[PDB]
């Protein structure tokens, strides 16, 4: 079915951030497990599968709509380097993300591709969620201490 | 059964102060669970369950005694800016509670009304049971510090 | 996730809403349970607790969006003193909290909160099945007759 | 397999007969429900399904003896409006349906084709069958009252 | 609950669309059955009990709105002479159904018919769904022949 | 544990080598579903899960190693534009995979390094296990004909 | 099978050093216990069992080979004297050991004693994945604190 081609720009570059997402997230969890924090390192995993699950959905959707789903543009990965920061990082990214889900949706809506912008606002409410998460990690991080909430994230 | 009118207005009281309870215990489950303190979340969301019955039973009754069931008047509630002072705001809540609780027994002993008193009486225990895991808590944030109390009320 | 001013007046709005229907469902089947319209009493009950469910999730929203939930002011109650007027006062108040629905959710597709937008058109799919059941209780007792709509709710 | 020309005009009279109870039988029974008589909904119901089963075997009649099943012209629906109306105007298609059918088998039996005639007596069956529904569910009306016929379907 | 005239119109319109595509599909999973596709067959049958849940869901909103629901006006069938005209006239049908559902959604939205533009969307993602399964059947026939194509649906 | 900065760099050439071919199989995948190819589709997107794992074994050797596992650089990803040129482009990259997964395992046996060696040749036997897949698919085109293979390929 | 002399020699040497590491893991583990540390003392028992299994194998190759299986040498215990320290004397004694695994297969390898290596190879990577949970458990301490992360380990 021929879809707009602004739609499909659109598919294409909330692809280009949940591909930034697997890789980012996938690292992270393997260094979180390589540093002893399993549990981060579990969270961090299903994470990047959601975003798995995500980066599917939108390809079979720009090919349902006779667009070229766009696999080979990687963008920046914002990696960091010990626990604080790669949380950041992982909510620097999603904070991203969900302004062009936002800025997408509301083109859908503009042209009528109410399904694509139902599969955005559904993306979309995973991404909260994981906004959720990652701040709450963060507001932990202050309220008991480093030391304590890394310490809770070492045993799965 | 036309009830004593004192009674009556004793019960609603009573009812009056478990629901400023409900609401506040619930309010406090859900700052708990947005800032990941999942356990005190859990428990306050029991404590809010609680309430409500205790609520229901109030009001079942009143009824019954053809009284009217006022859910009309709410209180204060009193809500804490962080968790030391929202486990002292359901202490302070609590504590007036078991006051109006024991006012309103010796009244229902005066005019007969047994099956009330037993029925209060039963609140109270569950009042004397909330006071004295607030207390608890309160001394175990003196004993472990409060970011090994936080720490320890993350996860379920 | 700091959220739009108005979308947070708008849920604590909604939420008032749902805070009064809790209460007023609350009482109107407790009535019904004690005048041995049992079948009204259990309905009217399971109408509380979904509107419990939805005032959760608008708290647990607000906070995400770092609001502040507000169940301190409780507005008016409208409690019948026979089940055509409770029936119809639970449906004046269903007009209203859809009315107020329908204009919350004008707002947040306005400023993007999509997510927002979904939770609130679920909670409307929820208070139009509840009005379509209130509509039906009243042409039923035009149809069938006061007496017989009362016996055939008399057992659960 | 070639089949008589007339045959396949009946059958194709016959199978209009059944679109327009389906689709009369579908809004009655929706119209029930939509005004809380579940009980005559969920029959109406069935008797619309059974109404596709038999336009099903009609269908599928015609196309084996090479004729072209007519689901193009739909005849006139009587849809009543209070359910003394709606029986009646189920009463009245049944009693024309019928009348069809009759005339259906005289002309299978006279061009020996034995097995449309077996297919057309089934439905007839199945036709005289709701006929006694039908009948029954108006001398019922008559014996206990509108009243109490509506409410003792209200529930299923 | 009185809906807006016009939206009731638009659902008008699409159950209209809905009872063609119901006999249409009927008819042409008979067709394939009759000779011997039984695969198409079936699928094509489900199709049609596809467009059957619609039909119902949108009749039970137009009650519900107070509307009163158009099953006697019959628009034109599709029906092909051969595999390849049967799967373009049902995707010819479903395309003049998803415009139609893309310009009644944006009449729901602009009058705040929020409950009836879930409902349209729903309906929306299914008929995309079909389009899919046809686009892709008619590109099968392209790349595997329509002999193969047709020996692939005889079984099922 | 500190590898070799040469191990390094080439297990960093074969996760490389991982990362291209996951995206290349997963968009080859999800192409032949959207063809109506889903036995294809899926073969092929369980080629792209083992490219996953075999990435994850990678990243998780170059962490305890104490390298970086480099996400960020992607290479060129080979798209066909049918059926015998996208599993030639899958050859080819394969071809490629297996030359530098040899060249990698001679520099980890001069090193001594030989559990990455034992990786590495764990991986390799997955890599000929795809080319033998790619080839033998290749051949049937050739035995079957190109219409014969799509058609064993439509349905898993 | 007439082993090579020198390979024997070899197998003796690593043969040696698996003597040492199950005395030295084993009293960790019962000083770790004995602590009051039953996490600790439990995942080193594991790992002393690990070696007592390698020493199996290694004592089985020998005598197939011809060889005398050296178990009255015992070189030095490496005994901490604190948590830090006991699991520092075991990552000594594994580099020491994983140094002279890779000599001894450099050499069974110019032999062609390839089933050796193969062996030994095994042995290898056990001993990588212990040298990983040491340098992590290490690392950990620092991350967490050493109070913190004997508090981990008191409960199994
Ligand atoms: C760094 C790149 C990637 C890595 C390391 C990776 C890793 C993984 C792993 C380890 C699994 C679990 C497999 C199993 O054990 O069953 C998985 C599953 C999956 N991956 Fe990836 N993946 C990557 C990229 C992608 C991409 C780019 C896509 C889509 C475009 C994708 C789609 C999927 C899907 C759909 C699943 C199945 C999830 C489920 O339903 O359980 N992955 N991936
Ligand atoms: C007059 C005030 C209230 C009364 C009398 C009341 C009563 C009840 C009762 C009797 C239950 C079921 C307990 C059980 O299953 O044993 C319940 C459940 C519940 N209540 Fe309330 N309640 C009140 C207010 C509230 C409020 C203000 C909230 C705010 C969120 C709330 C949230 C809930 C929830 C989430 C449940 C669980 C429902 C479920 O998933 O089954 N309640 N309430
Ligand atoms: C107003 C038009 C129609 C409506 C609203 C309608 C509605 C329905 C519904 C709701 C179902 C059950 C779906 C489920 O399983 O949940 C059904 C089943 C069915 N329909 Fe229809 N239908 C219509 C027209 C037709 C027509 C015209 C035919 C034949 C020409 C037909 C043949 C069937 C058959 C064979 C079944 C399955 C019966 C069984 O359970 O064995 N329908 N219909
Ligand atoms: C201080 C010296 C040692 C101690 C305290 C020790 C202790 C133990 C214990 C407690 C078990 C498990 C007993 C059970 O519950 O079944 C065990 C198992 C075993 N030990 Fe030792 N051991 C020692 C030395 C050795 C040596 C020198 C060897 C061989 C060279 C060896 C070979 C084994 C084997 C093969 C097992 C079987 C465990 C299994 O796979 O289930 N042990 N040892
Ligand atoms: O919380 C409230 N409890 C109540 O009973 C109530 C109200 N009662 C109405 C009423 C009902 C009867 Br029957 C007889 C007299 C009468 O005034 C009205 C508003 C709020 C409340
Ligand atoms: O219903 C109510 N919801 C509320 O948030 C609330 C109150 N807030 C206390 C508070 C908490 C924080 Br953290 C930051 C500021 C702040 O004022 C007080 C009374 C009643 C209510
Ligand atoms: O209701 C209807 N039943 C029908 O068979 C039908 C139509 N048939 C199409 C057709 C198919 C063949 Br093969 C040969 C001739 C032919 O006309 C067209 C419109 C409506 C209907
Ligand atoms: O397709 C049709 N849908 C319909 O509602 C309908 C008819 N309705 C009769 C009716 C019922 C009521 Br209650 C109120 C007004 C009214 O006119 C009659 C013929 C055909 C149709
Ligand atoms: O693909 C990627 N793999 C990575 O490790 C990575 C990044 N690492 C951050 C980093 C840099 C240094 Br210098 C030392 C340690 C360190 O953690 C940053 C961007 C992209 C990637
Ligand atoms: O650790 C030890 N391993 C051994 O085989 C061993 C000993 N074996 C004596 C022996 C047995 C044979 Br059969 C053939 C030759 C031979 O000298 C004696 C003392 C200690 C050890
Ligand atoms: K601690
Ligand atoms: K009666
Ligand atoms: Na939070
Ligand atoms: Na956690
Ligand atoms: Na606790
Ligand atoms: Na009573
Ligand atoms: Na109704
Ligand atoms: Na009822
Ligand atoms: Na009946
Ligand atoms: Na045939
Ligand atoms: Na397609
Ligand atoms: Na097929
Ligand atoms: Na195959
Ligand atoms: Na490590
Ligand atoms: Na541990």
């Amino acid at each position: 079915m021929k879809g707009d081609k602004k739609v499909i720009q659109h598919l294409n570059k909330i692809l280009g951030n949940e591909l930034i997402a697997i890789n980012q997230y996938f690292l992270h969890s393997r260094m979180w497990n390589d540093w002893g924090l399993k549990r981060l390192g579990a969270h961090e995993y299903h994470e990047s599968i959601d975003e798995m699950k995500h980066a599917d959905k939108l390809i079979e959707r720009i090919l349902f709509l006779e667009g070229l789903p766009n696999l080979q543009d990687l963008g920046k990965l914002l990696i960091g380097e010990n626990t604080q920061e790669m949380l950041q990082c992982d909510l620097n990214l999603e904070l991203k993300a969900t302004k062009d889900l936002r800025e997408a949706i509301v083109h859908c809506e503009q042209v009528h591709d109410y399904v694509s912008r139902d599969l955005l606002k559904d993306i979309l409410e995973s991404e909260e969620e994981h906004i959720d998460y990652l701040e709450t990690q963060l507001g932990l991080i202050q309220k008991v201490g480093l030391e304590n909430y890394l310490q809770s994230h070492m045993h799965e």
